[PDB]
């Protein structure tokens, strides 16, 4: 088999997809004779430890899943093979046209160059508890201020019923979740030159809003959760309401992993007054490593057009990597009767906001910098004000 000896090594987040990646190394060394090692992390040390193997020139990882708000970091600092070559002429291979365009360019491009080819896209959705709204007589949330009302509705500590959870992990999880809030009202980090707005006044009023909500109606423990223990809080039955990428939704089904089978809906996310519907797209492309030598960048590519291609692309998400990102996947016989919640999915891609979080050089160290100012304002350690403001200062060094 072609690539027979070779070992490929791959840094994987701790998404769904690290467990699934692992599971489809034994397939890909039956397909190619080659050993892919997942090794799976969490986002901050992710981040760390690959960008220290860039810089060092090490050739750790030849392989890394690069978050799509990294994109512009990833082409500034030149850490990543241009595949822009090779993905046309390898295009036949690709199916492109089965890939919406938001997600090639989103999750693959910056300024006109491949850095990454996507390997996962996440849908923008609000999940909530059917039977507990249902049981409230209240409806379907499709305003900002339902899910304020409704989270305080739904609020019964007697019960151990939550109406509401988000993350409160410093850094990243924590940042993320109040953005994807903000943004659903018409917010923004940054102005119209692209340049630092964390303590505008309606950010300000924003994070009041938000922190209220997070005290009175979360589990108390939310304070440190990321995106995997909120997930896994509202899979357990916590929380009636939750913002979140579609990544999460495969879980909700799953009885051995659920104790809410049966008892999610998945939703576009609600929005504030004026804000038209706000279809956000994340997710993650796979990188190959600039620095390793070229047989290793060769089998990569490899490694990359197996896993896009249709067939393991669709394996991967009936494993539940729920990284849904083909046109072809949303009218799948198996898939749509596996996850019912694709038309929300593919709805959102049709309509994508691949600038939903920003994606400049500057945004990762800007999102550590509001993930200080946010855990430290959940946390009761400092106002919404003088946080931003302390914010604003750190990230306007960067420009
Ligand atoms: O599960 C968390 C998710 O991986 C992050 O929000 C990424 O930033 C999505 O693009």
């Amino acid at each position: 088999k072609p690539l027979d000896g070779v070992t490929l090594t791959l840094a994987s987040q701790n998404d769904p997809f690290g467990a699934v990646l692992t599971k489809l190394a034994a397939e890909f060394k039956q397909d190619t004779g080659a050993d892919l090692k997942v090794e799976v992390m969490d986002y901050g040390t992710l981040l760390t430890k690959t960008t220290a193997d860039f810089v060092g020139k090490t050739k750790g990882y030849d392989l890394v899943t690069m978050d799509i708000v990294w994109a512009g970091a990833y082409q500034a600092n030149g850490y990543s093979v241009d595949l822009t070559d090779w993905v046309k002429r390898d295009a036949a291979e690709l199916d492109l046209d089965d890939i919406y365009p938001v997600i090639l360019q989103s999750l693959g491009q910056y300024k006109g160059h491949y850095v990454a080819f996507p390997f996962a896209a996440y849908a923008n959705v609000l999940a909530y508890r059917k039977d507990l709204f249902q049981a409230a007589g209240l409806p379907v949330p499709t305003t900002v201020e339902e899910l304020v009302s409704d989270a305080k509705k739904l609020t019964d500590p007697s019960k151990k019923q939550y109406g509401f959870v988000a993350n409160g992990q410093k850094g990243p999880a924590v940042a993320q979740d109040w953005m994807q809030y903000n943004n659903q009202m018409g917010g923004s980090i940054l102005d119209n030159d692209g340049k630092p707005a964390l303590n505008s006044p309606e950010n300000v009023k924003s994070l009041t809003v938000y922190k209220q909500l997070f005290v009175e109606t979360a589990p108390p423990g939310a304070i440190e959760y990321d995106w995997g223990g909120r997930e896994e809080s509202f899979r357990q039955g916590a929380a009636a309401m939750m913002q979140t990428w579609s990544v999460g939704a495969p879980g909700y089904s799953d009885p051995a992993s659920s104790n809410v089978v049966g008892k999610v809906g998945i939703t576009t996310a609600p929005v504030g007054k004026g804000v038209p519907p706000q279809y956000g797209v994340g997710g993650w492309g796979m990188a190959i490593n600039a620095d390793i030598d070229p047989k290793q960048k060769e089998a990569a590519w490899t490694f990359i057009k197996w896993l896009v291609s249709k067939k393991i692309h669709k394996e991967f998400n009936m494993d539940g990597a729920g990284s849904f990102m083909r046109k072809s996947q949303m009218t799948d016989p198996d898939l749509t009767a596996k996850f019912d919640f694709l038309p929300v999915v593919a709805k959102t891609y049709e309509n994508g906001n691949g600038e939903y979080r920003p994606r400049i050089p500057e945004y990762p160290e800007i999102q550590d910098i509001l993930g200080s100012a946010v855990n430290s304002v959940l946390a009761g350690a400092a106002e919404p004000q003088a946080a931003l403001d302390e914010a604003q200062v750190e990230a306007k060094k960067l420009f």
